């Protein structure tokens, strides 16, 4: 042991690795797809053909290729998030953590990172399989899949470049569990995806794909979903994008094709660098090149089939961070630095909004600021309005809403407010609960004694992990044993949802009811 | 392209068409039988033996055998709905336009043109299913079928004259689209059947045939139902008009097989000719040659059928215009012309009954006269009362019933009262929103700029059509993203419909509740 | 006859018995597994290589190794429930006995044993499936499942000792019902578990196993159930009691598999007396090797998958005694013999409480007293006071939970509380209604003329055969003839209950409230 797996595509070597006096076998950096090169660049991913002898999986593989944020150089709080591995065009490949002993029948769980369609991959020590395998006894799963233009670049309809990629690099990852996990002892007929931000909203479209209907069992989503403003793309934009990224590495044309011919032969890292510029403005949050109505992966605008309840039906678990929005303050919005106590001024304020809505109406800018700016005198007053007009708008509302609707259609959803600061967050107090700083309390790291993170940190992550894990096995996100809260089904009259904190969690109501109504009734109109 | 599908049958090349800058395939005249002629006339259509090569499907085909409507020679209003191609005893042809690029699994649309089962072609120009493809992208596909004695001739039982031949017509068209669909990317799993007029009468006999159930998928009727007075035959008349039928061209006899044998042998036209006499006394609106009990497609008499829940379960979505009875008047009832406004006497009201209702006791005509004259002075009311007699009569009594009972079984139905006067309608004001005025709206005519509607009325098209194609692809029939009126579902309790017009579209109850009492409880018994 | 029936695995002649003036077949030690020996003891059991020839299955086969209860020898109480064949680690068979003349489709009753995990077997006369055959014309089955450290050594994942085994024998018991009883004319389709004791909370296990699922159809607990405190052994005990074991017999090891090779090689009976020792102090009622959370046969905590819904759905019948706890009085509490009536002392009532909860805390301890020492002068007090602690505790309460906690996820489940006590009982008046003092009449041994029950106790008997027998078939406890009561269902709201006894059986709410709040909601936090 010498551990060896026998896939349904040749064998693969494991290695154990000890997790809190225990074993499990990590399988990472097994290909689930063929490299995507030259020819396939921009293509759905292609099949595996059955590789012969044994795959030594006992390393990460290549991230994909991407940008990397380079703001503040060496801290931690930014680039932890930058990927770990070598950017390669040569990415599909996906991890396994199966706990040890093998398990006989075990729930899988997939996950699926954020980063705007644009960064991201598995590989990042948040997303560390390992200690659920260990602690829940579950499989976890997780794979690459493209971003930015080479995951997501649309020219609509044309096989060449059809648009939703990436997306589709996700779906053959969720395949594959479904020809394989048994063999690891995963049982395919229990499988939920999870995923934040990007990923979140990921896990969203997979409800609506039909592609993916039977590929997974149940969803939870973490601060994101498609119905986000950032997270599907117009047809039309798709286009613009697509045009405009020619036309910045000269490889504007009359057929088609050959547009994606030209682009299919310049070097990633000319590309990648183009894609920043193929918007006229953008935001801290413009997601470039993202997931269309391509008419395969998605059949019809989404906010219509979830309007009309045309999505897999199970259960869902949904949630946001009390802060979502001050992570991007800092990446455009005047005033705020990370190293300040990032105090501004109405003036100020006012010129947030126009990083933040570049496109929108005069009048637009003004209904937020006027219902945000109704104060309750206090310095931080426009500090932190600003902030929660980027959470509410871009995170918590449309999160909120999808959940209502999902609901509506008679199945059980439940809805989480997490709102507890990690006590290592190198980021300043001031940018309280953020965006993307639950995950590492969702993977169970608080667990690992040796790490620092305080006892009230280590009990509560316990409790996630189990309702997480609950929630994949039994559809049910309960804590049972330790006197724990009941956690309400969410329904769509009263709207309930559980805190998630070190000292009490509370069962309340309407979140952040005033501010959505705004964000969903009126401003879809200005 | 140059464009090729390989239906179960042989080879079909389709053709390209330019719509609103976009490309849709139309794949004009497709024989879905085998032309049934000599031997094969009167009888249930025959199966294709497999062509060899390349069927060219670029020109509507043959329209089938019926005479047409002369009393406005040169006008377009009554000419716009004559056949506009060659009458033929070889007519069953049908036509499907896919969108373009082929798409994955659209939902389908199948047109049955109205015509009192006497006359119309899928050819008209109101039927271009191009725009629907290529606006909503599903596919749509229409067929003609045998109509008058040549598809309706009935003698009871005798398998050389079943009767209903046309509506066996159209079933076939639907296993046809059954079997090929995929092939052009539709889903033969998502059909939805919709028509007009006898139309609409023939998809609600499809609820009601058990060869039909599993043809297809949801079911829109427009202007019509089995259960109006014209649209279905008692196997007495059926009889007594294939004899006079008999009779009037030499054709009596003793064996019965023997007067097919007969009828077999004379000319299409001759036939045709005499059509019109095989009745004692007619009216505009008579429907001498139609569906009858057969024992085959429908296998009793469908009132039962209808009120003991005998029939598909799913969705309908069904509805009438506004003035459904005008466009009658002017073709026998005195004092009518398209011409003058037809202001009409008291004299000539009575005069007008007399025309639709022949055969009705002089006790019925004084009800019908008592129960619409009780004015509310005014010119015009024996014109627009004898209207309206008409239109509850003949249409929207027996279709709001329809739906009330269809309900009544536990599916969802929508009712909608189209209530928009063409711009472009080449009759006079007077006879308002005409019977079959919808269906150009329905197929999004106006959606054509350099065409002349309104901009009202490019709004509206683009709104129903939206409605229609949401309908057929999730049974259910909203417009969800132009902040748009909630369409109820039609209950049988509180009844409520929602009205179709360029202003404001409204939610009301209980539709023509007054005189459809008379017409459903008390007029059945005179 | 000479009655041979050919089983999936050979043929085996059975015996007629004679009963109530008729026949029934008895098929006694049939071999459902292939015996445990040496290189097998501790493993899951293994499959039956296909026997050449006849079995003469005409007499109890060997009882399972185990300790023999010798604090009253010679007395019937006590020795009644020692085993009545030769031990021996070859122990697996099992019996059925058919109504004569053999049935078409007989529903089948499968009896299984209690005795703690640690004693017990089908052969006592107790379990004489003789007259239920015969009464009620059901077929019944019995095994012998492997009990103590030879039946649930637990070597948590180690599959060498998985633990559980005794839990597969009765597994893979089902499994040959499932495949063979047709040929018996038994039904596989309608099969009903029942048991008491350990007997019942392996009832309740398999209704949680998934590998059990469709091994039967309803289910049966008389005085027990998995959440009993007795029944189910921490993960972690299971190995310090394994490794205990090991340190008495000298086999302490590095390479745990090794440990189990030494121990493979010690004498059963060198294992059975240290097995009374792995514990640092035990009860009466200590189960000392038990059914564990093997990850195999439970796959996770089993009050987690109660708690959520995780069984099979389905109607149950549940039911205790009204003096569940005196039975172990004598065997440890100061003051209890079972030959004089046993007053004693709040001194001795204390020194009691200590017998059997060692471990509990001072204060738990004292709450106990505090709870049931609220007297309402009477000299028996602190003696039926320490009674009902016992029977609350382990038995009334974790039943009655149970039942409550099931019928919440939607299944009809039936209440017993027998309140008879047997005027044949070899132990003391003060003991009451004792526990397992039921089965008798379960089986229907009162039916038996010549044995001296009372007629009331025929009746009774004949009352409870027949409800059983019903709820077996149909599902339903009700006895419809004899102008019985009407036996409810049992709902989480308003917990009614049926009370057997000889006079009249009454309907009643919520068994023993007040007592099982105190073991519910306040016990498991001390
Ligand atoms: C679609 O793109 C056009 C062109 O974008 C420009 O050229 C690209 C290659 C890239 O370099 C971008 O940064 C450029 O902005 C957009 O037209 C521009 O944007 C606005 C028009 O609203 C205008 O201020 C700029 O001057 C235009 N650029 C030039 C020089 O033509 C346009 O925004 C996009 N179309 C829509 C409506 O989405
Ligand atoms: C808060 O800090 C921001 C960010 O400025 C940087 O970080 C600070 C710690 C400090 O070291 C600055 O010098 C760094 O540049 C300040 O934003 C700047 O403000 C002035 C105008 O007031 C302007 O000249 C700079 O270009 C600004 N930088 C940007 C791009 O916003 C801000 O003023 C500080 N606010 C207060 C009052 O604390
Ligand atoms: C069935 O038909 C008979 C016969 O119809 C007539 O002959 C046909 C060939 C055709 O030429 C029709 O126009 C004729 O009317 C009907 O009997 C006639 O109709 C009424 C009787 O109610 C009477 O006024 C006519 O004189 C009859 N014609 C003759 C000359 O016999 C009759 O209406 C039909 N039967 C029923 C009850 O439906
Ligand atoms: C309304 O017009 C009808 C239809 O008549 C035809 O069209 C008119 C515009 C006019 O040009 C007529 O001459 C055309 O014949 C009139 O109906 C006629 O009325 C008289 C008796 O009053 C009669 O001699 C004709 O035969 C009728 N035609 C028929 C078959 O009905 C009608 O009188 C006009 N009404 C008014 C007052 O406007
Ligand atoms: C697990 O077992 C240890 C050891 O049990 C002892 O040795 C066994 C072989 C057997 O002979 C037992 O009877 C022995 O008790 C337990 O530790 C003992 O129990 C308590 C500690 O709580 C103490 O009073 C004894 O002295 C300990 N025995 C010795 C001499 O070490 C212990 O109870 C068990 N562990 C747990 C926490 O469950
Ligand atoms: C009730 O009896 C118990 C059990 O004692 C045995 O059975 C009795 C019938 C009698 O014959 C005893 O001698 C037998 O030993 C008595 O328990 C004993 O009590 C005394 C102390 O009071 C003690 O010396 C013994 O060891 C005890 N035995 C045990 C292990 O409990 C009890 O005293 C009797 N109680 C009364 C008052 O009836
Ligand atoms: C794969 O890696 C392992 C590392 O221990 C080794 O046993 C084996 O030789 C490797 N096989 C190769 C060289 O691919
Ligand atoms: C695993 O569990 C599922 C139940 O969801 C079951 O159907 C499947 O066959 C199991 N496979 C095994 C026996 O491991
Ligand atoms: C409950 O808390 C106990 C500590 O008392 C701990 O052992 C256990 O892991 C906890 N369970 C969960 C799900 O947090
Ligand atoms: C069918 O029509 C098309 C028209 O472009 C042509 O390409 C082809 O030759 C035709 N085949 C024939 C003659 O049937
Ligand atoms: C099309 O969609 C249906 C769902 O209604 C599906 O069952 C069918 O297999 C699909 N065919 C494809 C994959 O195109
Ligand atoms: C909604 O209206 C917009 C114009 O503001 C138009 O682009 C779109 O087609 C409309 N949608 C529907 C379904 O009418
Ligand atoms: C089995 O037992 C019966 C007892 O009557 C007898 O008929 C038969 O000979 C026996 N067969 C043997 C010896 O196994
Ligand atoms: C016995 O009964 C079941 C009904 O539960 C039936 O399905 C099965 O086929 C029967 N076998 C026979 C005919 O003995
Ligand atoms: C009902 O009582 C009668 C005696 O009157 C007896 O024959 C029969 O067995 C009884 N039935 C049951 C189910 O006890
Ligand atoms: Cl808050
Ligand atoms: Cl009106
Ligand atoms: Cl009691």
């Amino acid at each position: 042991d010498d551990i060896i797996i026998a896939t349904k595509n040749g064998k693969v070597r494991g290695m154990q690795l000890t997790v809190f006096g225990g074993t499990v076998t990590a399988f990472l950096g097994i290909p689930y797809a063929q490299p995507p090169l030259g020819r396939l660049r921009f293509k759905k991913p292609q099949s595996l053909t059955k590789w012969s002898d044994i795959w030594n999986a006992t390393k990460y593989a290549n991230s994909c290729c991407q940008n990397i944020d380079q703001s503040f150089p060496g801290f931690h709080g930014s680039e932890m998030w930058n990927p770990n591995t070598d950017l390669s065009e040569d990415c599909l490949y996906l991890n396994v953590w199966i706990p040890a002993p093998k398990p006989k029948n075990a729930t899988v769980l997939i996950w699926i990172y954020g980063g705007g369609f644009q960064t991201g991959t598995s590989s990042l020590h948040v997303y560390d399989g390992k200690f659920l395998a260990r602690v829940e006894r579950v499989i976890v799963v997780s794979m690459n899949y493209r971003v930015g233009a080479l995951g997501f670049l649309a020219l609509p309809g044309n096989p060449e470049a059809p648009g939703n990629m990436g997306l589709f690099d996700q779906q053959l990852a969720l395949q594959w569990v479904q020809k394989n996990i048994a063999a690891f002892g995963g049982n395919p007929k229990s499988v939920t995806l999870f995923g934040e931000s990007a990923g979140a909203a990921s896990v969203s479209l997979h409800l609506l794909s039909p592609g993916s209907h039977s590929l997974f069992t149940r969803a939870i989503l973490q601060s994101g979903s498609f119905n986000a403003p950032w997270a599907v793309t117009s047809l039309y934009e798709a286009r613009n994008r697509t045009l405009n990224l020619a036309k910045l590495t000269g490889c504007s044309r009359e057929n088609e094709t050959e547009i994606i011919k030209c682009l299919r032969n310049k070097d990633p890292q000319e590309i990648l660098l183009n894609e920043a510029f193929v918007v006229p403005y953008g935001t801290p949050l413009s997601v470039n090149f993202g997931p269309t109505v391509d008419g395969d992966f998605l059949t019809d605008m989404p906010d219509i089939l979830l309007e009309l309840g045309q999505f897999k039906k199970t259960q869902i678990l949904v949630g946001v961070n009390k802060d979502e929005g001050t992570a991007f303050l800092v990446y455009g919005a005047p005033g705020f630095s990370k190293d300040n106590n990032s105090i501004i001024t109405r003036k100020e304020f006012q010129e947030g909004l126009k990083i933040f809505f570049p496109g929108v109406s005069e009048f637009g800018k003004e209904s937020i600021l006027f219902h945000y700016t109704d104060w309750v005198q206090r310095p931080e007053n426009y500090r932190e309005a600003l902030g929660d007009v980027v959470g509410d708008y871009n995170f918590i509302c449309p999160a909120l809403e999808f959940t209502k609707k999902f609901s509506e259609w008679g199945n059980n959803a439940f809805f989480y407010y997490f709102e507890h600061r990690s006590s290592k967050l190198p980021w300043p107090e001031w940018m309280g609960v953020m965006h993307g700083y639950e995950i590492e309390f969702v993977f169970g790291l608080p667990l690992e004694r040796r790490d620092n993170y305080t006892k009230a940190e280590e009990i509560l992550s316990r409790s996630i992990v189990k309702r997480w894990a609950n929630f994949a096995k039994y559809g049910n996100p309960q804590e049972t044993q330790n006197n724990s809260t009941s956690w309400p089904v969410f329904k769509s009259t009263e709207q309930k949802y559980l805190t998630l904190n070190t000292e009490s969690t509370r069962i309340m109501t309407k979140l952040r009811a005033q501010q959505c109504r705004f964000w969903t009734s009126f401003f879809p109109k200005v």
